[PDB]
């Protein structure tokens, strides 16, 4: 039976899984940030100075 | 009998299923260290020292 569990123990296998989650994870929270990309666009489109007379 | 005994308790068979077994338990723990590799990014991503301003 140690056999078999250090068949799918491997730590061949332990460490190949360990990398490939962790290339996921900041795939999907890079492509997150570029999912919040358009405050580059409402920070750039409105300037309005006038709205200190308003003030 | 002493002959099928002898037979089955083979000092030959003994040493064999004997080492076998050590090999397989170092190949199982060390496949459990490297589980826990983590820790390694985890040390590294976050160095934040401005919190020392919250301490």
């Amino acid at each position: 039976e140690l056999k078999y569990i250090a068949t799918e123990a491997s730590p061949a296998k332990v460490a190949e899984i360990a990398e490939d989650s962790d290339v996921y994870v900041s795939e999907i929270e890079e492509a997150a940030d570029i999912l919040a990309g358009d405050p580059e666009i409402d920070l750039g489109i409105d300037v309005t100075d006038e709205l200190n007379q308003l003030e």
